[PDB]
C-alpha cells in the first residue's frame, strides 16, 4: 500500500477511515441525526477524495453507547431496514462501498445483536456480520451466529469485517483470511484502555495472515469514556502505512493493493504462515503433516473450550456493571 | 515485570536471554566446542547475576545451521543423550533452569526433529518439545509430534517453549496459555528477514493470552545469513519491558512476576480474552455461547485445513533450496 | 503495573487520570460550574470503571488560570471548605480516593497558596499539600510551608502529591520516596512549552526512587496557552506503561502494584539508589560512608543555596508578567 | 548543540565519545596494552576529526573488570602516575582534552578508588575525581572523598565528570551544575541491565540543570556481561542530539555550545530550575523563600540520611558477590 | 535551538507557531471574524510569552477553504489592503513579527494568488510571497510570480516563507537558503494525506541547507478534510526540537539561534552541502568544478522541464475536482 | 514494497543490501582479498535467498579508505578492468544484478574518480557512474563527469546509482527520477557523523520523487572512523520498509515493486511533485506555468552557482586534512 493521493490507483483502491465523533444519544431523534451526519460525511468525503471507493465508519456511529437505553426497542433497528436503506442510497449516489454499524433487533425476539454491514456502489448490501465476541461484561449483545463472512470489494479486494473486541482474537483475523479475505476491516468503539493493544493487534492480524488491515475507532468523550480514534492501515507484512491520532473527525486515507497480498500468499516460501498452519513440515513429509497438534483447537471445535483455571475466574456475568444475572 | 537487578525478586524470578553467536559448525568436534561454550556461559552468567533462575539459549546454539550437513548422523543427537547430560550437570552446578536447542535423531530412522528442552536446577529434564512448525522450505525437520507441553518453572511460573517460526502462529501462543503457561519462551535462529515481525509477534503473543513472553534469537553472521538477536521480554499486557539490539553476546535480563499474569486471568473483565474465546457473549447468554464460529478451527481439528487458493500456491516442497522431491 | 482492565486487581489498584479541559473562569459562578463538572466526572468515571479506586484531577481544574483574577477573594477558597466538602461527599458516594486542586486563601492574610488534597472513600481529607515550587515568574503563589506529606492509599500504596513545576525538581520526587511514598501523583496545569520534559521527568522521578508515577495535566486552550494533557503512568523502573495524547477529556487508566516497588526497595542490590544515596561504598566501608559529599545539599539545608552566577540572572521577580515588584 | 562536522565550531567545541571495547585483562601486560590502544585512539580520532577538542573514554577502559584481580597491587595505579603521564603526553601531542579512567591505589593502604581525570591540550591534569557512588554490591571501591570538582574546558565549557552509577543520582548532576559546570561528562562501564535508564538519566540530568550531558559506556562482551555503549549527547533542554548503538568502537561526535546553556541559566524565567530550587515563590516573597522544605536534604547534610524501611533492606554488604564481611 | 522559555534569548529569538483552527467561511463577515480572531491571538500569545518576537499563522487562516467561493470577489483581498493593515496594527501594538495568509485578487484581472506576508514590529510589510506551487488539481491559484524573497527578521534571522505544497519541493528550501535565509517558515493548510511527509520534509529542508525550519498547519475538521496541525521546529542539522500534535489551538514555541546556522555555513567542511552543490570536488580541482551535471536543472532553467512519461500522466487539469478545462 | 521472503515476487524483485565490513587495506594484496570476499558474498547470499536479483555492496568495499594510499597507482583500478571482470563473472554465475564500488584511475593521468557500476545477470556492465559530489575536504576524488545515468534492472525497475555524499543533495535524487529511475541505489562509506541524516535523506529522496530508495553503508571500525551500516529500503511515499542496525555483515532484504511507483507517477493528482515541479498552477494556467522561478537553478545551469556568503567560507581546500593547496 501507500499513504496515497485522492485518485483511484491503477492497482487497488483508495479508502477513507472516519474517526467519527462518539455520539451522545438520548432518543430515536438523536439516532436520526447521526444517520444524517453519517450520510453527509459520505458525500463530503467523496467530494474531497474523488477516487474514494471504500469509506469506513466505526462501531456505534449510528446509535452511540447509551448503556441505559441501548437494548430498548427505541434504540434498535432491523438489518436491513429503513436506516440501512438511507445508507445504501448515499453509497449509490456517491458510488462508494460503505461500512456501517447497527445494533440489531433480534428477529426471533431474543437478545439483540451488534451488527456491521457493507453496502456496494449500487446500494446493495453485500455483507452482514454479527459481532462474534461482545465486549463482556459491559456489552449486552448476543454472540453472533453468522460466522465471519467475506465479500468482493473494490480493486480486487476480498473484504471481511470484524467489530472492536473481535480484533483481539487472532482466530478472527485467521478466519477472515481462511475464508479468502485479503483486507480485514475492523470497526470499533473502544475506550482508551486498549489504545496500545489496538495498534499492536492491527499489525499482528495483518502479518500473521498476509492480509491488509483497515481499522478505525470512534473518537472523543461521551461523558463516560474517551474513545481513541487511531485509524490505522497496515500492509500485509504488518507494517503500519498510515496512523491517525485521537481527534474527533480525523480522516485516515490510504491506497491498498490487494493483488500484492494475494501474490505473497501464492508466492512466499519462508513465512507463508496462512498455508503452513495446516500443512506442517512439508520438506520432511511431502504434502505436509495435516493432523492438528493444538488441544485448544480440538476443544473449541467441539464447543468445549475450557481453560484450566476457569472455576476461579471472578467475572462471568454482567453484575459488575449492574446487569441482572 | 521490570528491567530488574541481579537478585531473585520477592514475587517472581530473574531471567537471562543469551544472544548467542551463530555457530559455524563443520564437524562433531565443533558441536563439542559449542557445548563447552554454552556451559561456560551458564556458569559465567550465574556469576554475574547471582539471583538468576532461568537462562535461555537460542535455537541452533548447539549445532549451527550447516545446511549441507545438518541431517547427517554426525550432526544429530539423542534427547536425552550425552550432550543434554552435560547441559544438565551445568544447570545442577549453577542451580538454574536452562533452555537448550538440540537437533534430534528420529528414533525410528525417519526425518530428524528440531527439539528444545528445559532442565531444572536439580539437573532433571522437565520439558521436551519438538518444533511443530519447521521453517519451510529451508528446514528439513519433521513436524513435531509431542504437542506443546508445559512444566513448572521458577517463581510460580508455568513455562512453555516454542521454537522460532512457531511464534508466528498465534495458535502456538494460544495453546501454551490454554495448557496453563503464564510464560512462553521462544528460542530462535531467524535471519534478518523477519526482524520487525519478531518483535511484533512477541508482543501480540503476550497480550492475546495475558502471558509473559521471553524470546531470544542467535546473533551474528554465519557466512550466509545475519541473525538478529533482539532478545525481548514482554509484559502480560504486551508492553515490551526489555529489548536487545543485534550484537553477538548481548544478554537481556528481566524480573518476571508470573502471579500477576495469573491474577489478570482470574480478575480481568474487559479483555479477558483467553477466557472469552470459548464462552462468547455471556451477558446475553448465561455461561456464554460455546459453539465454534470458526470454519478454520473445525477444518484444522478434522485434519483438513485447506486454504481456498491452495492449488495455486507455488512453493510446496524444498526444491527451491535443492531438497529432492 | 499494567494497562489494566476495569476491575480492582488482586495486587494493587486501578487509577484514572483525567485530562480535564482547562477551565475559562470569569466569576465564582464559573468555579461552581467546574466543581459540578468534576463531581459529575467522579461518578461517571466510577460507572465506567467499577474497580476504580483513585481518580486524579489536574492542577487548576477547580478555578482555572484567570491571571487577572486568580488571587482575588472571589477566586480563592479555604482548605478544607465547602468546595472540598462537595468533593468529599462525591468520593464517599462513589467510594474512591480523589485528588483535587484548590487555590487557597492564606489563613494569616498573606499571599495565597496553590494546594492539592487527597480525600479517601469515607470522605475524609487524608492529605493536604501546598505547592513548594510555584511556576515563577507567571505564578503569584506563596511557596508551600507544609513540606511534602505522604498518606496511606488504596492497594497498599503510600501516596504523595506534587504539583506541576514541582515535578521538574528531582528533590521533590526524592523527598516523596524518602518519606515512604511508593506512588507519586503529579497534578499539573502546564502549557505546551514543557511537553517533552513532562514525560521525561515523570520517568526519571520514577526510576531514581523505585517509585510509580501517576501524572496528569489539563488539556485544551484557554485563550492564552494550550495545555497538553499527556496523562502518564510509569513503572517503578521508569518504563512508561500508559500515555495519553493532548485531547481534552482523555482518560488514562492503569493497574498499579505498590508492593512490587516496596519489594524492589527491599530486595535490589545493584541500582538500589534510594538507599545508596546516603550510604556510599558499603563494600569498602561496612554500613556505608554517611558524610554528605554535595555542597548544594549543605547550602540548601542551611537556607543559603546560591548558584555562582546568581548576580547575573535577569528574571528575579514577576515584572515581566506585570506583577508589581514588592 | 548539533550532530556537527569535523571542525572546531565558531561557538563551542567538538567532542568524540569512544564506545571503547570492554577489555579482558589478566595481567599488568594487558593494562599496558589498553594504554597503548587508548593512546592510538587519541591520535587516530584527531586525524579523522581535525577540529576535535574533547575525547572521552569509558570507565574501566584502562584496566577492565577482572573482578578476581581488580584490587590487587598489580591491577592498581597511582594518580598521577606513569600511566596518566602517557595519556598526558598523547593529549599534548594531539592537542586535545582527554578523559580517562584509572583504578587508583589508596595512598594510606586502605581500599582503592575508582578515579577519573581530565587532562588538557598542554598535558596538564586539570581535574581528578573519585567515584562518589560505587556500584554496590558488585564494586569494591571506596566511596570518593574529593567531592565533585569542576574545571575549565574547551569552547567556554566548565566541565565536570562523574562515573557510571553516579549518573543515576540526580544529586550528582545537580552538584556539578551548582559548582558551575555547563557540561557533565559521564564515563561508564555498565552492563545491559540499565540500558534504558542510562538514556533516561542522561536526558534528565541535562534538562534539570540546563546543562549539556556527554556520556559513554564500554561496549562488547567480557565473558560475563555485555556492556551497551550507547554514547549520548543531550542538549541543555534534555533533547538527545546524537545516540550511539551497542557496538564496540562506535564513535559518537557532536558540536556543543556551552554559552547557550549559560545564557539559558541567565535568561530563562519559567523553568529556570537550577535557580528556582533554592529561591521559591519569588513573586509572592521578594528574593524567594530560602528555607529548605526537604527532610532528606537536612538528613543527608547532617550525615544521617536513613530511609524509613532501612532495617528491612536485604542487600547491605558484598556477600552476594562473595566479598567477605 | 531549544524548547525554550517565555523570554527573548540572549542569542536568537522566540517563536510561536499557531495550529489555528481551520475556518469554515461562508461570507465576507466570516473573513472579518477570522481577522478579529487572528488579532486577538497575537495579543493573547504575546501576553503569555512576553519575549515572543515571531508569531506564525497557517495558510488559509484568514479565508478558509470554501472551494465553492474562494475565487469570488467577496472572498479575495488586495495585498496590502485593509486586512493586512489590521494585522500590521496588531503586530505594531504587540511588538512582534507576524506571518499571515491572504488569498489575493490579481491586480491585472487574471487568476488570483495565494499569498503570504511578513509584517515587522513597526507594522511594516517586509515580505510578500505568492505561492509558487499551488496544490493542484484541488487549488485554483495562479502560480506565483515574485520568486522566493527573503527579509531581515528578529535575532539576526534572515527569513523566507513558503506555503504548504511548496515545502515538498526541495528546490524551494534550496532557493530560500541560496537567497540568504537561515530560517524557512512554512505556513500550511494540508489535509491528513501528507501528515508523515510534512514532518519528513521539514527535517530534510533544514538539513540539506543548514537552515532552521519553522512550520505550522491548520488543525481540525472543516466538513471535508481534517487538517493535521503538527507545528514543527527543526534545528539546522535536521533534528526536530519541538513537535505539535493534531489539536486545534496547540501553540508550538521554541528558541531559534540563527547565528549557529550562519556559523555552520561558514565553518563546516564535511557536509557543507549548500556550498558544495555548485563547487564540486574542490580537493581535486581548486575552486571546485562549476559546470552543471543535472539535466533537470538545465531543462527547468530553460522553461522546458518535461518528465519522460509526461504524455501518460492522467491528471493534468482540474476536471477531477469539477474545475472547467480552459483553452 | 514489503519486508519480503526469499523468492522472486510476482510484481517486482528481491534485493539484498550488504552492510559490508569496512576493509583495512594496506596493499594491493588486501584489495585482492576484498575482491574474493565480495565474490564469496555474492554466491553465499544467492544460496540463502534463491529469488535474489539485486545485490548491493557499499562504497569502498573493494579498496577501503586508506587515506594515505588511496590515490596511489597500487590502490586504483581501470573501469572496466580485471577486477570488474571478476565481479561480472560472479554476477553471471549467480544470475544476479550487482552494484560495486571501484576507485578508478583517471585515463588522462589526472585525479582519480570514485566510481560505481551495475553488472547484469549476463555479466555485462550496464551502468557506470562517477561520484558527482566527493566528500570534501576529506576526499581527493575528481568531481564526476558522466552525469547521473540510468539503466534497466530486474522486475521492471529503472535503476540509478549514487554514492554516499551524493544522496545529501536533493538534486541527485531529482535527476535520477527525471532521467526515468524508479529505484535509486545509494552505496556509501560514511562515518557516524551523519547517521540520522542518512535515514532522513533516504526517506526524502524517495518521497519527493515517487521513487524507491535502496541504500547501504559499510559497517564497523577501520581504526579511524566507525561506519554505521544502516541498510535501508524506503517505499515510494517515503515510508521506511526495512532498516538495518550498525553491525558488520547485516543483510537487509526487501521486495520492491517498481510498477507501483510508475503508477503513482502516472496517476497521482495531489502530490505528483516530480511532474508539478516544472508545470506550476495548471488549474489557473492550462498546461502549467513553465518559467523557472528559482535563481539557484538559473545560476547552477549557467555554471555560476555562488552562495552570497561564499567569500567568508573557511573550508575551501583540503589543507585541514593535510592535502597540499594549489
Ligand atoms: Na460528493
Ligand atoms: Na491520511
Ligand atoms: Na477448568
Ligand atoms: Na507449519
Ligand atoms: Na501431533
Ligand atoms: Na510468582
Ligand atoms: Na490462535
Ligand atoms: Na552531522
Ligand atoms: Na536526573
Ligand atoms: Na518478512
Ligand atoms: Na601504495
Ligand atoms: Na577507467
Ligand atoms: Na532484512
Ligand atoms: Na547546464
Ligand atoms: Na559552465
Amino acid at each position: 500500500g501507500s499513504s496515497g493521493s485522492m485518485v483511484k490507483p491503477i492497482s487497488g483502491f483508495l479508502t477513507a477511515l472516519i474517526q467519527y465523533p462518539v455520539p451522545v444519544v438520548e432518543s430515536r431523534a438523536d439516532i436520526d441525526k447521526q444517520i444524517q451526519q453519517i450520510i453527509k460525511t459520505i458525500h463530503s468525503t467523496k467530494s474531497g477524495y474523488p477516487g474514494l471507493e471504500l469509506i469506513v465508519f466505526p462501531e456505534y456511529s449510528t446509535q452511540g453507547l447509551n448503556t441505559k437505553k441501548w437494548t430498548t426497542e427505541e434504540f434498535l433497528c432491523t438489518v436491513p431496514g429503513p436506516e440501512t436503506d438511507l445508507f445504501a442510497e448515499a453509497c449509490k449516489e456517491s458510488k462508494v462501498y460503505g461500512v456501517f454499524s447497527i445494533m440489531e433487533k433480534n428477529p426471533d425476539g431474543g437478545e439483540p445483536y451488534n451488527t456491521a454491514v457493507i453496502i456496494d456502489p449500487q446500494g446493495e448490501m453485500i455483507l452482514k456480520y454479527r459481532k462474534l465476541n461482545p465486549w463482556v461484561p459491559v456489552e449486552p449483545w448476543k454472540a453472533g451466529d453468522l460466522g465471519l463472512p467475506v465479500c468482493d470489494g473494490p480493486g480486487g479486494s476480498k473484504l471481511a469485517v470484524c467489530i472492536c473486541h473481535d480484533g483481539m482474537f487472532p482466530e478472527v483475523a485467521r478466519e477472515a483470511a481462511y475464508k479468502g479475505a485479503n483486507v480485514l476491516i475492523r470497526i470499533s468503539g473502544y475506550s482508551t484502555q486498549v489504545s496500545e493493544q489496538w495498534m499492536l493487534t492491527n499489525r499482528s492480524n495483518a502479518w500473521q495472515n498476509l492480509m491488509y488491515t483497515l481499522s478505525v475507532n470512534l473518537a472523543g468523550y461521551d461523558g463516560v469514556f474517551y474513545y481513541f480514534g487511531e485509524g490505522q492501515v497496515c500492509n500485509f507484512d504488518g507494517t503500519t502505512l498510515v496512523q491517525g491520532h485521537r481527534n474527533p473527525w480525523e480522516i485516515v486515507t490510504a491506497e491498498v493493493y490487494p493483488e500484492l497480498a494475494d501474490q505473497a500468499r501464492l508466492g512466499w516460501g519462508l513465512e507463508n504462515n496462512i498455508y503452513n498452519l495446516g500443512s506442517r513440515g512439508y520438506v520432511a513429509t511431502p504434502g505436509g503433516v495435516k493432523e492438528n497438534p493444538y488441544t485448544f483447537v480440538k476443544d473449541l471445535a467441539e464447543g468445549k473450550y475450557k481453560v484450566p483455571w476457569e472455576d476461579e475466574i471472578k467475572v462471568k456475568d454482567g453484575s459488575i456493571y449492574g446487569y441482572p444475572v
